[PDB]
């Protein structure tokens, strides 16, 4: 059966920022695309693909993705494997799923057992609010809501994680102004990006409850798993975490700590195969499954195939800043219509890459 | 794409326990998938749920949509328990849809599940009915099965009356001792109490099994006492296992949280292939062993080995239970170990081969409002 | 002493919906009536009675109900036994108690040690509110309150359990409108029928607390026992569950999880014998005992005999939708007067079946 | 005061495992500090993170500001995990800055850390690769290392394939037994499973090791199962240890809370000198033993012994792992026990002596965008 011929790690300049892609070519010339979270460009993950994963995958069977990549996980375990190595593995998983869908003539979600929905609501995820004035926060939220007509809005802080409890009153004032803009009905989330102490998180949480916010993402430093779950159990507003959780077992620990809404990211860990396992874990424990996803191309497509299979979808699909950067490398990147993403039925992921644009923007990451 | 044309629920006389419960799903192109429900009291109630509740919903739907279709059905059927009867009905349909899917896509199920770590799977001889036997009878039957099967491990099961408790602890220990003496000091041996002990009785037997070097201790207390099951697991050194009478992913989670570190749900009792893969993921998330219960020689065995071929950290062998000969004549290639292993082939779907005419002669269709045959 | 001659499993068309009854005839021609929860008609439970239970009971002594049926439970354990098998057993238990009361010339509650009350307050249990507009919810509650003069009102959602957190603001608006209708004093319960995530349940719970609601039934999926009890401990409003709990041990687990008001159903599990054990368990743990019961005939009578024996009755007896369907099969089905049920002293259950109506509406479920 | 001029990331061919990962930091006055990253798959990814991410930030900054500089970098690098690759990169830079600091201030690192309890540190012979050996081969290699090193303790490590589980428990116990027989009843012996067992398998091996009087039992289950690791630690009597695959102070806290009472983080995998001192404090706060993992004969060894010289309640010896001979010729004074001890000298900084020309001939610089050599 179908063998892997070539595995390429590609650093790609996006928009008119760099992303990190894996292109896997089968012996029949078919191609699958994967993506690794582009943290500091994703260069370290791309190096791990090129040096450590690619030589093993070449000549192996496309359909054996789970055995191949779980063997690789164990080979790479002493690289963490959190972060760099899990993202490298996730990218390879997504690419092998893309190839698999093409080989079998099916969209990935059909191979995953079917979709509950092929029109998926979005939420506008608006970052960089720590640095903005109140008027600037309101201006940007208004702009994106007008353009995207989302089912929900999330305002994210993206502050400096060496600092803590920097401007709680200002943060609350911004949350209040956003509530006044969007009206009493609006579904609004607040993402602290790890900005608070336990006590600071409680204080902000109570203010967000007074403002009717729906969820409160990453209130404390992600490394404090006990504190994350404690804050989750102490508050009424739904506390969420998981975007910086990179293994199934650490996700289990996060749930056991008290967190009831988890948000692992398909290009940071797991890929399609791992994210389905994470969904199963969440269903076993009665926790909401609301993936983190900020990339407009390959990662977005992997995310929506997985989310189309989720029975109890409780929050919309993330649409983060500067999603326009999906063009021109991709012909059909994330682009909401009537506040939804329309998942199609092309084989594999169904993402379409512009060959000439990619070539002009791509740097291959090779062994030394 | 490929639509479901017909769903049949079949009660089938097997071999020379005497009847099994199968689901045959026929697609619009005439291809057929086979599933199996645990044949508890014949599996007749499960077959009735298939015929009345599930079949009318699946007919006309897409084969590939199995997860959405069957999770929708689970929610329609939730007030039937759904533990036991309904989960086995759902499991049978899942297995049949996977068989159809493999045939549609031209791949064995393990390839579709992401690859096999192994296609030769070690077996263990699972030998039941020891409560009723004398010591010499236990030894004789174990020796017989071991000679025939060359297994990687042996499990002796009690299958006593569950209205009784702590019936004959000294005799049970004597049987365990005699089996150790037969098999030698190296042999991997498990003991399945089939829910026969109190917590105190279970501790007492557990310590005796530890002295005899037994490897695992299955279902020591009544399955309904989940707290007690996990307590006994944490109090003993020998690995306590349970899960064969656990029917949902959430109840499996509860069993793990109680303290159980080896879980044994059954692919024809709950979940089917799709659900068993989820259970495997849950076990991996929690660091517990995954050692499915499986006692049927045909469809259920094949589903079980496709799933187990995908398990990275396989720690115990595949179950081979009593009277596996009954796989024939309904099936042409039922479970039959070679050099102590099951050889998993590469035929599309399950790869199980049914003798159509034998099946026809032995099958009673369970229909809306009756039995036919 | 008195032997069982015949056990019949009967599917019966009700009103001018199908129910599931067990008729047991003793050797002297006396008859006892039982009922199994009519889930999808209760046909599977009726089949279990006919195939698995009836042949064992025939020729056995009526008075040996507990030994006979606990032996049957163990014979049937691998059928779950949750749901189908426990309902089949419950129906047989109720029928044997009816026969026992007739044989001994006593109403069942006297055999159970006496009644604290023979006039039992009701609550109007009004379902199908997920699908209604606010005005339709208010209209139906008003209609039933006018007719039934209940001691309390419960509004139930009965939504699609494949969906989650569908319309929290609308749900709260309906709860608010019902509070405004019934006034500040009114005792009102809200039954989510498993419609929320943990976080959604907390959000609705706080709104119900603001509206002075008395209890909050089945907020999360019943399978998430840990989450059910967590929600119960996190909120102030009394969270209740148990209607989808089918064994004494699983009821123990539900209590240990944190639930302080339990609602097992006499025709879903246990029958009279099992429900008395459940009441004992609740008393041991200091939890309220408020049975789920939605059937107007046999199940209602079994329920009120048991509830007449409950010392610390804290909530009224459930009176669910379309209770008029008790006629014409029964001559004296559930029918409140001055907001109460009047329990009489006829031997056994005291339910009166119209022979000709039953015969015209009954289909016997037989072995194949 | 003294500014950092240059940060170099070097992949170095060692001895005759074959390559190591070093960081050389040069101050504006020409003084040099040496650090090391755990050379997992050569440490190349860590070296790339040093070259691309850390080096440009450190160049021009004050040597003495190491903690603020590297904690700022940890936060810049947090989305790289930072477990494993990034923490080892940070550890290497910390060690190099401490070496520079000691040279600047004219003091050995242990003096700067508040004094040494001891400058002669007992060693233990850490002997790997026993999964693959026969019993006689295990005995032969242990006898060889013991004759050469005269250690205060011996640890036998398995280093098996982590995709496999409970592979050969009887054989493992036989090897442990043979080693006890070789070394005598008094000998302090540890057993390192390298993550080879299930919870049940770990309990079974643990009891056998207790019967053989073993002193500690390292990494019995997969490291990712933190709950299971601590559970096994609390269930057994033999001291269960872990931490070598734990990379943050908070994850070390979680490992302790799970039940582990002997922790073994590695100075070149995480923290460096600064972080290892914090880990020691955490262990002291919780009453757990602190017994670092360390397998490198040069820079990492020297960092390790400076820190361990400061540990009041030292309970186990310093690790001396396989092929320590590979310290030469790159280093002039790599780890080499004398009368079963390591002699810590008083040279400023680490006190490690590098052969410049050997280093040059064996070093490939890892730079932004490539390998050079
Ligand atoms: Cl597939
Ligand atoms: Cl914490
Ligand atoms: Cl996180
Ligand atoms: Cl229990
Ligand atoms: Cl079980
Ligand atoms: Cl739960
Ligand atoms: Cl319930
Ligand atoms: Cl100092
Ligand atoms: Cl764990
Ligand atoms: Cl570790
Ligand atoms: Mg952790
Ligand atoms: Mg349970």
């Amino acid at each position: 059966s179908l063998k892997i011929a070539k595995v390429e790690a590609l650093s790609v300049a996006m928009g008119d920022p760099t992303s990190a892609f894996v292109r896997i070519t089968a012996e029949d010339g078919t191609v699958g695309w994967g993506e690794a979270s582009p943290m500091l460009g994703g260069i370290a993950s791309l190096g791990v693909v090129a040096r450590d994963i690619a030589p093993f995958l070449e000549g192996q069977e496309v359909l054996d993705h789970a055995v191949l990549l779980d063997r690789m996980m164990h080979r790479l375990v002493k690289l963490g494997p959190e972060g760099i190595a899990t993202a490298a593995l996730a990218a390879c998983d997504i690419a092998l799923w893309d190839l698999k869908g093409k080989l079998l003539g099916q969209p990935i979600y059909k191979l995953l057992g079917g979709a509950w929905r092929t029109r998926l609501p979005c939420y506008s995820s608006i970052g960089g609010n720590a640095a903005r004035s109140v008027d600037e926060v309101v201006r940007e939220v208004a702009r994106r809501v007008e353009a995207e007509q989302p089912a929900a809005v999330k305002i994210r802080w993206d502050g400096d994680r060496t600092r803590c409890d920097v401007d709680i009153p200002g943060d609350i004032a911004k949350a209040r102004a956003v509530r006044e803009l969007l009206g009493p009905d609006a579904v609004i989330g607040f993402d602290a990006n790890n900005g608070y102490s336990v006590g600071g998180a409680i204080r902000v949480g109570r203010a967000l409850e007074d403002l009717g916010y729906s969820w409160f993402e990453e209130p404390v430093q992600h490394y404090h798993v006990g504190a994350m779950g404690e804050v989750a159990q102490r508050l009424d507003i739904t506390v969420s975490a998981g975007e910086q959780t990179y293994t199934l077992q650490a996700l289990k620990d996060l749930i056991l700590s008290g967190v009831r809404m988890v948000q692992p990211d398909i290009v940071k860990m797991g890929g399609i195969t791992g994210m389905m396992q994470c969904a199963a874990l969440a269903h076993a424990h009665g926790v909401e499954f609301v993936p983190h996803q900020t990339q407009p191309g390959v990662g977005h497509f992997a995310n929506i195939h997985v989310l189309s299979t989720l029975m109890h979808m409780t929050k919309p699909v993330e649409l983060a800043d500067r999603w326009d950067r999906g063009r021109p490398v991709f012909r059909n990147p994330a682009e909401p219509v009537d506040g939804h993403f329309a998942l199609g039925d092309a084989p594999g992921l169904g993402i379409v890459v512009d060959e000439d644009e990619l070539a002009s923007r791509a740097t291959e990451i090779t062994v030394g």
